[PDB]
This record gives C-alpha cells, sequence and structure tokens, in this order.
C-alpha cells in the first residue's frame, strides 16, 4: 500500500466512493473495489489526490 497521505488501501471499499465532486457514495454495484481512497475526512479530487473537503 504506497497510497498518499490521508489515503488508505482497502482491499474491498466503495467502488463509487464520494469524492470532490460526489459527496454523497452509495456504492457502485455488486462488488466492493480494490484500491486505495480517501479515508474519513479527505475527498478524492479530478486529479486522484485526496484533498480535504474544505479545501475542495
Amino acid at each position: 500500500e504506497e497510497c498518499g497521505p490521508n489515503e488508505v488501501f482497502n482491499t474491498c471499499g466503495s467502488a463509487c466512493a464520494p469524492t470532490c465532486a460526489q459527496p454523497k457514495t452509495r456504492i457502485c454495484t455488486m462488488q466492493c473495489r480494490i484500491g486505495c481512497q480517501c479515508q474519513e475526512g479527505f475527498l478524492r479530487n479530478g486529479e486522484g489526490a485526496c484533498v480535504l473537503p474544505e479545501n475542495c
């Protein structure tokens, strides 16, 4: 797991996790998502950068 700061790697995380665009998630489908994500308090920016929501 060589994610970034404030980021975490999950072998089963919200595939349609929330982001700077969609602060409201709701799963993408019947299948978790393996990869790095934004920790609780951070949002992923189009630039695949997990930046705080207050910094959006």
